[PDB]
């Protein structure tokens, strides 16, 4: 996964390159 990930993810909070929000995780 990119910068913009390293935590959880609710929703859609994550949709930088190869970091996509995959509820509830962003990778």
């Amino acid at each position: 996964s990119a910068i913009s990930c390293g935590e959880t993810c609710f929703k859609f909070k994550c949709y930088t390159p190869r970091c996509s929000c995959s509820y509830p995780v962003c990778k």
